[PDB]
């Protein structure tokens, strides 16, 4: 469950409406790590398995839990490797939606991403979830260049990452029911509000 390739494996000739990109937290395992699957499940029942691709960040992207600290609050090894699945979905469906999520580094991950992603590309990405966002307190709940109304941030009390820290208190372990209904809830309704049902 936790590796999911299906924009890169996918057929081009039978692109799917939605694609997910996602990018795990640090030392998780295959590239959907443990609330990657519970979002990919929801969004299999609301579009049918033919009906969206769900893609993990691999790769270049090791989730190495000490690239936290680095400026962008990851590597620019990852950013290249998101960037690229962006890219890859762009040129491979171009008449996809896109939508993207990413929890603790890979919520910084997927910010510095989309920030450095060419605004027409961007421009596609309906909605982005964000579980224990590191850099909530420093872009002040905002992924830069992109809208609020297409942002949902999941920050518990008492992660304190949220709050411009690095370390990690139980709270940034608890996201499980937040990747079961709210997130994939909000993801749902952001495609279905430009692709109509």
């Amino acid at each position: 469950e936790t590796t999911r390739d299906d924009l890169i494996n996918g057929n081009s000739a039978s692109c799917a409406d939605v694609i997910f990109i996602y990018a795990r937290g640090s030392t998780e395992t295959g590239n959907l790590g443990t609330l990657g699957p519970s979002i990919a499940s929801n969004l299999e029942s609301a579009f049918g398995k033919d009906g969206v691709w769900i893609q993990g960040v691999g790769g270049a992207y090791r989730a190495t839990l000490g690239d936290n600290a680095l400026p962008r609050g990851t590597s620019s090894a990852a950013i290249r490797e998101m960037l690229g699945l962006f890219q890859q979905a762009n040129t491979k469906c171009p008449d996809a939606t896109l939508i993207a999520g990413g929890y603790s580094q890979g919520a910084a991950l997927a910010a510095a991403s989309i920030e450095d992603l060419d605004s027409a590309i961007r421009d596609k990405i309906a909605g982005t979830v964000l579980f224990g966002y590191t850099k909530n307190l420093q872009n002040r709940g905002r992924i830069p260049n992109y809208p609020a109304d297409r942002t949902k941030v999941f920050c518990k009390t008492g992660d304190l990452v949220c709050t411009g820290s690095l370390i990690v208190a139980a709270p940034h372990l608890a996201y499980g029911p937040d990747a079961r209904g709210p997130a994939p809830e909000f993801l749902i309704e952001k495609v279905r509000a430009v692709r109509g049902s």
